[PDB]
């Protein structure tokens, strides 16, 4: 059986891995998941990578595929939500109020950088930049970013203590005890973090829609819920 090829936002690593396994247990159909920034995956799909299912960490990259005729609106829907958090290495004693003018910048110390997803394209980066701008803190850190290929690459910098602070999703923090949540960004400091899922129009896999539909079922939802995602 040809596996269902799922391209999933980096932040979906453990949950979609668990989901892939559970789906195959239930149906006998293997699921092969590729993770990267949602931007990277969407671009790869647009350029003809043979994916069956796409899950983005934001609306924009799903819109991107839709506008290119690769996703039909009927075959897309919102699945998950998240929060945006400021994290530090687990052993860090930093206390930071993201609303306080210059507090994020000061917490970077003399030469530290703020680990973020690449802000122009990586959903976690663009949510972070939106939050930082909304809170008036962007200029104080915009030359002090450690822009990373995905939210999980950002998380890894913080886990290693190579960035004293980073901006990741709540679920990322839950996924890595080597970081700690210093603060949660106000929900209204950025667009709602929403993960749309879609069957790709060009998919020939007989299980593509089945897999997407299955993500709505209790045990599939429970994976994401256990892992700290909200359910749409
Ligand atoms: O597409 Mo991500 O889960 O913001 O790196």
């Amino acid at each position: 059986t040809a596996p269902v090829t799922v391209f999933a936002a980096a932040s979906l690593k453990e949950s979609m891995d668990e989901a892939a396994t559970a789906y195959e247990k239930a149906t006998g159909t293997p699921v092969r998941v590729s993770y990267a920034a949602s931007s990277a995956l969407a671009r790869q799909i647009e350029q003809g990578a043979p994916a069956d299912v796409f899950l983005s960490a934001d609306l924009e990259w799903m819109d991107y595929l839709q506008q290119h005729g690769l996703v039909l609106p009927a075959q897309r829907h919102n699945l998950l939500g998240n929060t945006l958090v400021l994290v530090a290495p687990a052993s860090s004693k930093l206390r930071v109020d993201p609303r306080a003018p210059g507090a994020i910048a000061k917490a970077l110390g003399e030469n530290g950088r703020l680990a973020v997803g690449q802000t122009a394209s990586v959903p976690a980066g663009s949510y972070a930049a939106a939050a930082l701008r909304k809170l008036g803190q962007w200029d104080s850190v915009s030359n002090r970013l450690a822009e990373s290929e995905s939210v999980r690459a950002a998380l890894m910098l913080v886990s290693r203590g190579e960035a004293p602070l980073g901006i990741v999703y709540g679920s990322d923090a839950r996924a890595d005890a080597k970081v700690r949540v210093v603060a949660t960004f106000p929900d209204d400091s950025h667009d709602a973090i929403v993960y749309p899922v879609a069957a790709l129009k060009n998919s020939n896999n007989p299980a593509t829609a089945a897999f997407v539909s299955w993500l709505g079922s209790k045990p599939a939802k429970a994976i994401f819920a256990r892992r700290g995602f909200s359910l749409k």
